[PDB]
């Protein structure tokens, strides 16, 4: 398609540069804007013709970082010193293979399997890892914040959705399968998928119907999930994980060979394969 | 009727050019505009008087492509084509089917405004429906609309799709109007017929009423439908039929002789006739 | 368990004989009592005490014919000339095998497959055969009488449930599966065996209505509970109404013959009803 | 079917006698009993054990005169030109004998689907007078005008005749009206277990009302269930009111004559009723 012949004035052009400035600094909310740059926020809000541009610039900045720029481009900025690499080795999982899946999963390239699942006993790093990734994406939603009756609202404009320590009820089991499967919502189709990560101590394939466990949806939920078993406690020295840990870890994994990935990626298994001593990278051996 | 004499200004002329640009590139929604041309969208939304033009232009662009211009103009080796293989495998004359679609999509079949695809599952019923539905300017689906109010938002569409449809007694009287091409009562007082395609694994002539099927409406529905039997299963690798195949197929059907179709057009039959080995046009014999 | 040692008076014994009389003559409703025995109905309703026995005797009479007696006994009592035998031959189904399956199905001995499904084009004897079976059992009720949003009320206390020209919606699809599979309703568990179901339809009922669409998520589950018969061959318009004498004669004849093939199939029930084997047909039907 | 051999006491026998007395003297309502026999009515209500017998007697009396005894017997009584009914039918160019032989079949539900009589024409032609005359003769009769507007067909069972004076059919009730006009029992009666109908009108009732608009979609289906008589010639102003004595005399006379003229018309039940043949009219009416 040929771009339109229209030419913008200096006021319109300066607005365009402001939209580009917002994306380049990851400023996607009004509260974030005030902290990052209060002088420009004060100047813009001086008039009704300027306070309008505050709303419009944020709606366009969100769209640019969500539907035009792939999310992985935000994640790409001694490997053994990185806390995430140590954590995945403590859980007996290959740090390279997990990292390569995250790049594919956050880009919605996995097809139906749009859902991750960190499963294990309490205090094993499940919430920390999930929140660390969520901090490194432009905008992320959360089921816990939403209404208890409509947990799957406000999914548009989110590059990621975090469902921490959640359980699937029968009243929302049908809406869950749509979101977990990456299928766009019926409302989205009429008015026109987001990666989902779940942490849990119990098996979420058991749907809560009334006061009774049900296993009707066991197969449907497994076709959409990839499960990681976090069954080993982490030393308290781990503390809180930073965004730079994710960026360093994912940048290294992207530059390595992908050959091991598509071999497993041909047959998407519900459970993530464990460590094999043959396929370990020499840097981690 | 002579057009109004008064000429416009530079600002209004540029808006008119933008409207003609939207129709050319088949941009009828804001999301389609952002994906195609984010630059012009950003500049327009720099002011209140600019974001007004975005809403005003799209409403005129949709109206131009639906009411002022015939839909067939947006629709426009022969054996190699996937669709003609699909039609021949079902033992239906490809020239007759293509010549019917052009007259049907233009709302010129009188009372028989509705096509119907019937047959066993996985025989390409929905695949062909989407191919035609994706080529028209704007298409709507009964699935998207509200469960108890399925025929809202039917104006402004070039085609309405009813996939896996079943006619309930609560909407059977509303369905008969839209199936026959009769304009809706609200459309009358705020002032016009849209083609409908139905794909179903079952005989939709059977109307559901409670926990029981009734045939009192069978004769009336047969007056408005045209039926195609997709009985033979197709190749497992048929693939997604695209806009290019529809444009190729209908263009060839338009070029050939129309005398054969007008014999059938004199009296419309509920069942669509099959191929005659000698009446088949020499490009396909 | 030993019955209680107590004995009744003259009045209590006469009431017991009245309850037995209702079962023999199949009087399970007041309207049936009025048609048959108006004299005894007039004598009983002459007082408030007597009118109580009318309501109470029907409760025990219906219960005896539904729980204390197998339903096959009320079905039992030239075979080629039987109209049902003619109907099953036109549709290419073995009369001996159909009858032998009905007897076990009407007695809830088929396990999961508690449902019979008749399918075919219109005017093929689907309702006729179903109605004849339905009117031969002591008490029958149809889904077509119940409320639209509560199709399965009054199911308990019946010998058969008929669902004529029926279709399954996603709102009741969960309630339907329990009854079709013979699983007792939740309310029955906390207030205390299912009821055999026969369904006739011109379309495929495995498809489940949801909104204005069709779905097959319940297609596999429903097939585990139903046995399907294909009523495709057009019948002669002068076949007429199938009667109880046709049903009783047909089932009694099937009960008399050997079951040898039936145990072979009954090892693993299939969804579709198997067709006729020309060599396995009984010589009395040849 | 052998009746139960239980024999009641003296008190129960007397109640049975009182049931036979109510049916004999056409006493079917509480008020009618007070007019006909106040001495017995006072005696029964002297105690609670007695005032219960009153309700049970009326329930059985209405049933015996509606569901067990044919209605035609009560229309019959236990110069023909002297009857004012024949005068009315002659003016409308209708053979008086053929009309009477039809009523004996229409009131007994024997006319198949064509269950409802329709009287049509300009005002003051005796449509209501004739219809109310037959209505007053049957044991128990109900009217649609008495029932509430939203549910016109409550309390239909237990009635020997339903009258619909100057009626109009709305689309909200057209589906329910089709069953009662066609003689089909309603859904309620089927689960808890045919009434002749007469309609008079100044206009075409087949024009079903729908909103502020008149539609003809149901006209063909309604015509399948009605018989029409066109009352056009205005009667003499001194017509008076038709009585049950005239209905009993006219209908009894029509029973005695031959039926071959009517039995031939029953071969094809047309919508309109045939007119007078100048030479086929019975000699007594000449
Ligand atoms: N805010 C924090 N500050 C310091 N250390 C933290 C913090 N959050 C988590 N940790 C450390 O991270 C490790 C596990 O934490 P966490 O991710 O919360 O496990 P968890 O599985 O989510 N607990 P649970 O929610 O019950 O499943 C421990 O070593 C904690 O000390
Ligand atoms: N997205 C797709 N990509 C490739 N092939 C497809 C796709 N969708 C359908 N097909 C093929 O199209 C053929 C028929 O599919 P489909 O159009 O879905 O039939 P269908 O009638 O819609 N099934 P049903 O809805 O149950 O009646 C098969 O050979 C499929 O493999
Ligand atoms: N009451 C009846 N009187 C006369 N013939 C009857 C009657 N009931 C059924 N038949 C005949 O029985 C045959 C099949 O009728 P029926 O059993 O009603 O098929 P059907 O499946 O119920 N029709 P449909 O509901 O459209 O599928 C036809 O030849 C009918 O004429
Ligand atoms: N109770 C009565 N006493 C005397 N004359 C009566 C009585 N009822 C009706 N008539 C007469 O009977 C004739 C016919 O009137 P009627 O039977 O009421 O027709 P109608 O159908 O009621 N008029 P309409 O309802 O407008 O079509 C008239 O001459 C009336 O005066
Ligand atoms: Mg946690
Ligand atoms: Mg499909
Ligand atoms: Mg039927
Ligand atoms: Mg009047």
């Amino acid at each position: 398609v040929v771009p339109f012949n229209g030419k913008g004035t200096k006021a319109s052009i300066k607005f365009q540069t402001m939209v580009n400035w917002l994306c380049e600094n990851r400023v996607f909310t009004e509260d974030k804007w005030k902290l990052v740059d209060f002088n420009q926020y004060t100047l813009l809000s001086s008039s009704h013709s300027g306070s309008f541009q505050i709303q419009s610039a944020l709606k366009l900045a969100i769209y640019k970082a969500t539907n035009l720029v792939p999310t992985s481009t935000f994640l790409l900025h001694c490997i053994k010193d990185n806390k995430i690499v140590k954590l995945l080795l403590c859980q007996n999982y290959d740090p390279l293979l997990v990292g390569q899946h995250v790049l594919k999963w956050i880009d919605k390239k996995c097809g139906k399997k749009n859902t991750l699942w960190f499963y294990g006993p309490p205090s094993t790093g499940k919430t920390n890892l999930a929140m660390a990734i969520a901090k490194s994406v432009p905008v992320y939603g959360m089921v816990n914040w939403n209404n208890e009756n409509f947990p799957f609202n406000d999914v548009a404009g989110k590059s990621l959705v975090v469902w921490d320590e959640g359980i699937i009820k029968s009243t929302i089991v049908e809406a869950a399968k749509a979101i977990l499967g990456g299928q766009p919502t019926r409302v989205d189709q009429k008015m026109r998928g987001v990666p989902v990560v779940i942490t849990s101590n119990g098996d979420i394939t058991f749907v809560v119907s009334g006061n009774t466990t049900t296993t009707v949806h066991a197969k449907a939920l497994k076709e959409r999930m990839v499960k990681l078993n976090f069954t080993v406690r982490c030393s308290p020295d781990m503390g809180l994980l930073t965004e730079a840990d994710v960026q360093q870890w994912l940048t290294w994994c992207n530059a390595q060979s992908w050959d091991h990935y598509e071999n497993w990626a041909i047959n998407y298994t519900f459970d993530f394969p464990g460590i094999n001593a043959d396929a370990l990278h020499p840097d981690l051996q």
